[PDB]
């Protein structure tokens, strides 16, 4: 339970952020849900309400997490309404696509990619710090296996932003634990959300993709494509001092086993000898 | 909840294994607790009973996990009494000490060390496999930060056994997930248990040690020495398909942040310039 | 030998870059040395000339690696004077300081730190590619143990920039190898150079700091503080396709063993028991 | 040069060891080559003689590295003929096969796999130490990408033995460096040698297998299967204190980029959408 806890979940107007928000709410938390898409943000709110959570325990904020005023709005409204902040979930993120790929992607794409997936995390962390230390709270960042240890050459900026995020999780974890706040992270593998849709893929195509990798053991050993709730459960676990108190500055990989398979292992000996 | 689940926790006559066993039991599991020390095994049983768990839901077995007959006894009695096996927790382990240290420790110490911390894990895994696949169960191994990434030159065999364990967790996870069983692990940092006592340290000395590292931020950033329950909570989380289903073949580090600190970082710039 | 090889070493006006430059030159390579400080760049040129290398083999360029103008001059002058580019070593880097520390360092320091330690690498890589694939050349990046696996909470942006670099090395390595160009990196530990001076420390304080860590085994196990040449040697090995041809997208750690020591290991058992 | 250097290369009767042996010899070192197969050991000696090296510089010893008798002969003959030992390269190793696979391989295969790939290293290290600290020598271990970070479920014991080796390299490196001896390692990926033959594959099948993976970029990004010399080169670099002096307790990965590819990346987006 997170009864009474004030929780801020960035990027909760869809996917992982949404699931996490409903879980926190079902666990008795006062949650600040936010995003840019007003319709989807409303959908998240309705799912929480449908869960039997009173409207006063929900603070929906329409904002761009990369904008200073948007960040301030998210934080100020949660403070005004809940009077404190216990947990910060830096979940908002995306693999920004402009049509280019590989090392040829423009630096402008690099700037925007880092602006969202990294700089915004720094800013939310800095602006939330003082409040988290007054409650001896938590921070849970949402990284990705795209950070490594394998190469993700098709989209280096997104991959490197996450890699930067991981070391930021470790740095802020060791610095902030001094003041009583724990910092950890989750590195998801493939998760069927609106992620590919945001990259430009029609629902029909994103579905085909998630379905394909979810059925190929060399893609996802576990036998199914990740679901938002599966990642949300681990974000919640890491946000629960009572259960994960001894875990500090770590990002637990949740990829159904994807990173445990090499490209060379997709061929079996026999078939190669034929 | 683990209502009805059949759980085998090796090394549950003390420390982490004990805590995990009581948690599983409190969660409604039928637990097989085992060890070599009859008195301590009984103490674990009593703690479970004191928790309000009926005696029929407890299978206490006195055995040496490195002995074939001991392993068989553990497995057979749990099958006879519970009729199935859902979770295997390879927790039994120890840093065997014979008075020597560093690369000079004898190979005989290496053989015994691996016999317990590694070979016994292989054997329990092989003998439990078929039953775990009939229930599409779980395996949770208990490794250690002594496996790396830092060197632990004072006791190379214990350190290397754990390192071997980690790759075994990954290997068996990818091989066994094909048949529906998930395999993960936990790599604890310092935990105040009977661990140092088993190495030859009197309770008074082990207490002084755990107390010292628990109060030095450069030793354990979190501000306290690990408690068995803190590691147990994560073993339980990993044993819960419903919550950690997408985590496969991973060992989550729980060391209060110890491995995040370098030896060179124990000196601050100013004091060095003085 | 690098006879018939055109090499560009950014940040070769001092420290590691300087050493790398003199070795490449001694091995018969046409070398382009660069930096912002003309006095020190001249000193580098001087050491190369003293090594018996003819002036027509050395192309000194004053430039700011973060400015497009500087980048273009570095590349164009080499192409104009040497007609091609075989090796590019992204050595330029620094832990920018503004007096602030920890998670409190301003985003402005972040932006400047990344522009130098990461964006400059992206840009030099993008602008040199074409010529490197022309000669089936090499790329050697210089990172730092500051990227991980330990936390470096005092200067997060410098740490995270290096963490991003490492994933960039991997991404470009896998992307550019299909065009015949190898990408690798070296992650140095502490090395007595002008690094600390650039941070604001007078030579006396710098020498003191370096001497101290070089004499404490819990700081640098190898027994001495690293010297520029020790890192230059491995940069040269990685730049020599004839010798390291099978190493791809890797960053070899050269820290005299620093990352192999935990902060907790700085205290021996007996000291604690008293 | 290794002029005035006495070098022991276990497993130098074939593959990587053979290549390493010829290079060391070409660099003017007194070399001790060893193996069990006298025919192949002779072939190694022959290549060294053909390289212009005098017979008094080469000490061929027939021995089983897993037997104390063999270990003592390897060491004593070198000391008797060359008077000292400067470098020890633990190259001997093999993925022992008995027809079984996966987590089902018997503990008996485990014991044999570890005795060769791990215990033999412990023993050679313990028995050579004294002489290595006498000359402030080097130790280079040969591991494998088989240790991780990916799973290698088909042959767990060989994989785990290498994982144990890596932590042993780190432990002994930090322990032996205080006595002036450097310990490092190289983790090769696929390399066309007699490795597959030892596993039971006829030369034709072996050549086919090696050619296949060397031509598929998702298998070996670099474009070719590794050759013994490519690994020997890095072993020699690590054995050359004059060049790698600052590298301690590290195992550089030389797999032509294999570990940088995920099984999921073997499928491109467009192929999936159709
Ligand atoms: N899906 C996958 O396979 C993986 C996802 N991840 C991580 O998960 C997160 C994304 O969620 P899913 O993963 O659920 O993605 P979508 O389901 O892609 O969710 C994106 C979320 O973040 C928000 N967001 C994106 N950019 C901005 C912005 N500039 N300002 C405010 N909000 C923004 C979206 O808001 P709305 O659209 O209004 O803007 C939305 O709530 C990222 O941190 C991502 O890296 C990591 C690994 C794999
Ligand atoms: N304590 C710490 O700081 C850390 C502990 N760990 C891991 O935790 C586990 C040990 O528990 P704690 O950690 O709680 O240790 P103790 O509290 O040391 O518990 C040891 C447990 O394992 C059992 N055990 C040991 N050897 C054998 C054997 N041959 N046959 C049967 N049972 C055996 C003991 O049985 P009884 O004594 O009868 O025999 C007991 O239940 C190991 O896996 C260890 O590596 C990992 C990192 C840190
Ligand atoms: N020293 C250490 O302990 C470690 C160093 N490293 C890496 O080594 C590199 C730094 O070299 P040393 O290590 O030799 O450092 P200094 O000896 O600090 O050398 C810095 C070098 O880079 C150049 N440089 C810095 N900023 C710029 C800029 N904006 N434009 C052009 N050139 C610039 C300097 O040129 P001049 O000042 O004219 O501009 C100089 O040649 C970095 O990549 C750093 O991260 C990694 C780990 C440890
Ligand atoms: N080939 C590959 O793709 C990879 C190889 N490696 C490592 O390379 C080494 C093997 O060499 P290649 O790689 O050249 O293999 P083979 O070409 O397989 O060479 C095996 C070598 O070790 C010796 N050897 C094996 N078992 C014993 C024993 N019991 N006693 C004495 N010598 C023994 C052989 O001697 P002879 O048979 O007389 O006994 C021979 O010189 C191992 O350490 C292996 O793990 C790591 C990764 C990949
Ligand atoms: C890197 N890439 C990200 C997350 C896993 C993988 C597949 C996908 O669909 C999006
Ligand atoms: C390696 N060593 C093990 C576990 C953490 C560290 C301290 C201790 O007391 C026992
Ligand atoms: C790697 N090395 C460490 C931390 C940053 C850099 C400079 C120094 O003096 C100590
Ligand atoms: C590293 N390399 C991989 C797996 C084991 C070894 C032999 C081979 O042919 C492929």
């Amino acid at each position: 339970r997170f009864s009474g806890k004030s929780v801020i979940i960035t990027g909760s107007s869809n996917g992982i952020g949404r699931s996490a928000a409903v879980i926190f709410a079902k666990e008795g938390a006062q949650v600040t849900i936010t995003g840019r898409n007003e319709d989807r943000l409303e959908e998240t709110k309705q799912q929480i309400l449908k869960a039997g959570v009173p409207a006063e325990k929900i603070n929906a904020v329409v904002a761009d997490v990369t904008e200073a005023s948007g960040q301030d709005d998210i934080i100020n409204t949660t403070l005004a309404k809940f009077g404190k902040i216990d947990i910060l979930v830096n979940n908002a993120g995306a693999n920004l696509a402009d049509g280019t790929a590989n090392t040829d992607q423009p630096v402008e794409l690099y700037q925007k990619t880092f602006k969202l997936n990294f700089q915004a995390v720094i800013e939310m962390t800095q602006k939330t710090k003082e409040h988290l230390i007054k409650t001896k709270g938590e921070i849970v960042n949402v990284s990705s296996i795209v950070a490594g240890p394998q190469a993700h050459s098709g989209y280096p900026y997104y991959a490197c932003a996450k890699a930067a995020l991981d070391q930021y999780t470790r740095c802020t974890a060791i610095d902030l634990i001094q003041h009583g706040v724990r910092v950890n992270s989750v590195s998801p593998g493939a998760v069927a959300t609106g992620f590919m849709g945001a990259m430009g893929l029609p629902e029909t195509a994103s579905d085909k993709l998630y379905s394909f990798i979810g059925s190929r053991k060399e893609c996802i050993p576990v036998g199914h494509c990740g679901k938002p709730e599966e990642i949300a459960n681990i974000i919640v676990f890491l946000a629960d001092r009572n259960l994960s108190s001894y875990i500090i500055g770590q990002s637990i990989v949740a990829d159904g086993g994807s990173t445990l398979v090499m490209g060379m292992q997709t061929h079996d000996l026999m078939s190669v000898l034929s």
